[PDB]
């Protein structure tokens, strides 16, 4: 199960949330972690990562595309360009290698569900309400195993703490 024969195709969503579900606001996280950043590149580091274009547009031109990684950009306009990666207008197109990251934003997540067999999630304890706009982690249904680590505390000063979560 852990091991990833180079024939298949692996999907996983890999995500931060507040306890609320929240991960994004006005274009931007609403929130900074360091824990997560290490987190997040010790996960992705040397795999294929798919962003949706407004991801993409999120991360300051001078970062992207991110280092060490294929970068893919999910976007239906035809205009729509991404110096350094490859832009593809589906899922399908994006999942031509054998480990896939999916690393938002909450359209896309809730686009690659049906497809993904893991999921690594952050959670931040901040207490940061759902607002209208605001993009969201995807639900899981039961088809989905957890596990939960405890609380854990960052230099930052919140709690947060780690899942892991698999299906077939
Ligand atoms: N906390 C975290 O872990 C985390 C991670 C990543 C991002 N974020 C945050 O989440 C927010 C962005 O999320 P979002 O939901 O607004 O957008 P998104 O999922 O990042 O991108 C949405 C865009 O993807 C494209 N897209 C969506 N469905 C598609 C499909 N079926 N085929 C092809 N392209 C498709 C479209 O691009 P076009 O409009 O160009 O057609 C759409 O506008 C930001 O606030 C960001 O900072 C948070
Ligand atoms: C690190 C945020 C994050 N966390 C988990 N758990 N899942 C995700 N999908 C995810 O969003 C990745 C895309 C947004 O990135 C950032 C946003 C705000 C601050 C920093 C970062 N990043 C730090 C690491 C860097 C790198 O890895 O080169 C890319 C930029």
């Amino acid at each position: 199960s852990g091991l990833v024969p180079r024939g298949s195709h692996m999907v996983g969503l890999i995500w931060a949330q507040a306890t609320s579900g929240v991960i994004g606001r006005g274009g931007d996280i609403p929130w900074r972690l360091p824990e997560d950043q290490a987190h997040f590149r010790e996960i992705t580091m040397g795999h294929t990562i798919v962003m949706g274009r407004r991801t993409w547009d999120s991360l300051p031109a001078k970062v992207r595309p991110l280092p060490g990684r294929r970068n893919v950009v999910l976007s239906r306009q035809a205009d729509f360009m991404a110096s350094g990666a490859e832009v593809v207008g589906s899922l399908e197109e994006a999942l031509t290698s054998p480990e896939t990251w999916v690393i938002g934003g909450g359209q896309v997540y809730a686009l690659a569900l049906p497809y993904a067999t893991r999921c690594e999630v952050t959670e931040v304890d901040i207490g940061l309400p759902r607002e209208a706009g605001d993009a969201l982690a995807p639900v899981l249904d039961e088809t989905w195993r957890g596990e939960t680590g405890e609380w854990r505390f960052s230099r930052s000063g919140l709690r947060y703490r780690l899942y892991s979560y698999h299906r077939s």
